[PDB]
């Protein structure tokens, strides 16, 4: 069910779309003020650009205000709208619970947030979204970090729960240390989640600055090697090949004002094509303003990162690699 290109090959390279996970310190917060959902124009523009793959961040706190409460009707309705609009424009969506291994600041697997709670919300979500034509899958957790050994058990708890209700949808599994691609083989040496459906994909993020953060601060963004993207991806790709697993580069992005990051992005996307590995650019959609990384057009004008992308949209892949 992975999205395909019209001319052949797979829709490997997509875009992260804002902005339902914005200002996560403000919960539940208000749609239209603190966070934002995309409209038909955003889906239409990316489709026009040949992009059929979308990763869409939301936060747990906004689908469930408390663990003793049910799902928020409006937030699900907003997510359904996202899936609908994506589908109408020939795109498929990866829903990303953008929660960093935490719920209301507490670790999933802690006494305040039992594994049971995390399994439930995903089982309820899978019940809500099951069979939707705009749904590609569930990125069950974004950028787990500092979880003190909690994350692997949490991941399995959610996967087991989803599969009780939905054996067909893809599940995307991220790893510890903010799911860093470069650190993957050290941090997730023996990371393995069980899925009888054979519908799991491991997902890392990869930025080009000295601290791996994607902040692109001035001191950490001098001297970007044009092969730094390939170099930071390779460890992840080789880990996947060794364990016979499929991969996804769920985040990567470059500031507009760094010519060296542009070269690094080109070489990175070339390398991912050679392995038939998909990716999602950070980021596009509503509410980004003049964010340097943002790939959202301004005044009708395509951004340099979108122009850089187009060269790499074509492929002859029939399966997700590596």
């Amino acid at each position: 069910d992975w999205p395909v290109n019209d001319e052949g090959g797979l829709a490997l390279h997509g875009v992260n779309i804002s902005g339902a996970g914005f200002a996560p310190h403000i919960t539940p917060g208000k749609n239209g003020t603190h966070y934002f959902y995309p409209e038909k124009k955003h889906f239409k523009y990316y489709a026009d650009q040949g992009i059929r793959l979308i990763r869409f961040p939301f936060i747990w706190e906004r689908v469930q205000h408390s663990l003793d409460s049910g799902l928020n009707f409006d937030q699900i309705r907003l997510l359904k709208k996202t899936l609908d609009l994506a589908a109408q424009n020939g795109q498929k969506v990866i829903l990303d619970m953008h929660n960093y291994g935490r719920y209301h600041g507490e670790l999933i697997g802690s006494s305040k947030v039992p594994y049971e709670a995390y399994a439930s919300v995903w089982r309820k979500l899978a019940e809500r979204f099951k069979g939707h034509p705009g749904l590609l899958g569930y990125d069950i957790m974004n950028e787990p970090h500092s979880t003190v050994g909690l994350w692997p058990g949490a991941a399995q708890a959610a996967v087991d729960a989803i599969r009780e209700v939905d054996d067909q949808t893809l599940i995307f599994i991220e790893g510890e240390r903010w799911s860093s691609a470069y650190h993957w083989p050290l941090v997730n040496a023996n990371f393995l989640i069980n899925d009888p459906a054979d519908r799991l994909i491991y997902e890392a993020h990869l930025y080009f600055d000295d601290d791996f953060s994607g902040k692109y601060m001035a001191q950490t963004s001098r001297n970007i090697d044009p092969m730094i993207g390939v170099e930071r991806a390779r460890p992840f790709i080789e880990w996947l090949q060794k364990h016979g697993q499929k991969g996804f580069l769920g985040e990567y992005g470059i500031p507009d004002d760094l010519p060296e990051a542009a070269q690094a992005m080109d070489n990175l996307l070339a390398y991912l094509n050679d392995n038939c590995v998909p990716s999602a650019y950070w980021a596009g959609g509503p509410g980004w303003g003049t964010y340097k990384l943002a790939i959202e057009p301004r005044n009708g004008k395509d951004r340099p990162q979108m122009e850089l992308m187009r060269k790499h949209l074509a492929n002859d892949c029939t399966a997700i690699g590596p």
